[PDB]
């Protein structure tokens, strides 16, 4: 790696979760915000076990006052998984592309930039990208936001005490799917390793938990707009027509449960599919594989209403983040693969991308800041 200890770190492909490559170090939550109270009653004991392999596996069990030290002001935020499981009714996903407004927005991805930094102070060249459709209005923007100084305590666990403090240098934005592309492609030190995947037609896909995303690379180049898009059915339509699938099986009872997906996406993060209830399960998997089949024939479908023409000639889809490993075996293409740890895809990429711009010759000094 770099001789000195500044992150060269890529991520936030974040709807779903935040998610971040650092190297060495990974760091993955649900992308659940709280703006936490003092968690008086609820630090009993009671409940309070910890099941972590690692410092890095308390992600997502954040507790933390976050600045904006560029600014010099605070808010405290229940981050991650944990916010799944004390604020439910107010907990929610962050959920807007921009992020010129929504200091929120930013937050989880400060909080994850300073979960993977291993020491108190360093600075940071970052890696990211917004859904494919807005890189042509937006990244500019986050170019402008997504820099200088922020700082974050933290009050649970491994992480506790420790008040980090990062800095961004300069952020490199890129369209969300291309990281995998480049992930795909590319050694670390930025080498090309299979012309394979350079020639001809290949099509990438994110089908993402906010949104799809496709994008067509033709001999190595990412194809322009009505080739390379962004399509509202991610998961969390899914989860809308699960919540009503969930509805319809108790609507036969006095109250009918009526969860905002949040619930559902922690019944298949922490227990597979069983929601709990009276005689403790309702098992929601043939529901859900039920929707995942129409999900996964609608990407082919909303797909190939764009691609068609072009069908014939494509080497393979790449499919990639958590929902490439649920919807797989689904999507009608004949040439197709499953990139090597489909969570980081697009982040890796990033990383991938942030070390070209960090070195003396893109933005680095000779010494080493
Ligand atoms: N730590 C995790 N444990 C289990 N499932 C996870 C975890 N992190 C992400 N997922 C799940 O994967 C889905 C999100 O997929 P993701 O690739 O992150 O979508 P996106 O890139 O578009 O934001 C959600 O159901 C999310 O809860
Ligand atoms: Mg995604």
């Amino acid at each position: 790696m770099f001789e000195n200890d500044i992150l060269v770190a890529g991520g936030d492909p974040g709807f779903g979760a935040i998610k971040l490559d650092a190297g060495d170090t990974k760091v993955l939550f649900p992308a659940v915000i709280c703006k936490g109270n003092e968690r008086i009653f609820s630090a009993l004991g009671n409940g309070n076990v910890s099941r972590g392999t690692d410092e890095e596996m308390q992600t997502g069990s954040l507790d933390v006052i976050v600045t904006n030290h560029s600014t010099g002001v605070s808010r405290h935020y229940f981050m991650g998984s944990l916010a799944e499981s004390l604020n439910p009714n107010e907990a929610h996903y962050c959920w807007d592309e921009d992020k010129s407004t929504d200091e929120e927005a930013t937050a989880l991805l400060v909080v994850a930039l300073a979960v993977a930094q291993k020491e108190p102070k360093a600075n940071i060249y970052l890696g990211t990208g917004v859904p494919v459709k807005y890189y042509a209005a937006l990244k500019d923007k986050y170019e402008a936001e997504l820099k200088g100084t922020w700082s974050v305590a933290f009050r649970s666990g491994p992480f506790k005490g420790q008040t980090r403090q990062l800095t961004i240098i300069r952020s490199r934005v890129l369209p969300q799917s291309y990281g995998v592309f480049i992930k795909e492609t590319l050694n670390e030190y930025g080498i090309p390793i299979s012309p394979k995947l350079f020639n001809g037609y290949v099509v990438v896909i994110d089908p993402g938990f906010r949104t799809t995303d496709v994008a067509t690379f033709y001999d190595g180049v990412m194809l322009d707009p009505p080739n390379s898009f962004s399509i509202e059915k991610g998961l969390k339509w899914a989860y809308t027509g699960v919540a009503e699938q969930l509805k319809e099986m108790t609507i036969n009872h006095a109250n009918p449960i009526e969860t905002d997906d949040k619930e559902l996406d922690k019944v298949f993060r922490v227990n597979e599919g069983m929601y709990p209830w009276n005689n403790g399960a309702i098992n929601l998997n043939p529901v859900m594989q039920d929707m995942l089949g129409q999900l996964g024939t609608d990407i082919s479908r909303e797909v190939k209403k764009s691609l068609k023409p072009m069908l014939g000639k494509i080497h393979t889809v790449l499919v990639a983040g958590k929902v490439g490993e649920m919807i797989f075996e689904h999507l009608q293409f004949e040439n197709k693969v499953l990139i090597e740890n489909p969570q980081f895809g697009n982040a890796t990429g990033f990383r991938i991308m942030a070390a070209n711009l960090v070195n003396n010759i893109t933005k680095k000094a000779n010494a080493a800041p």
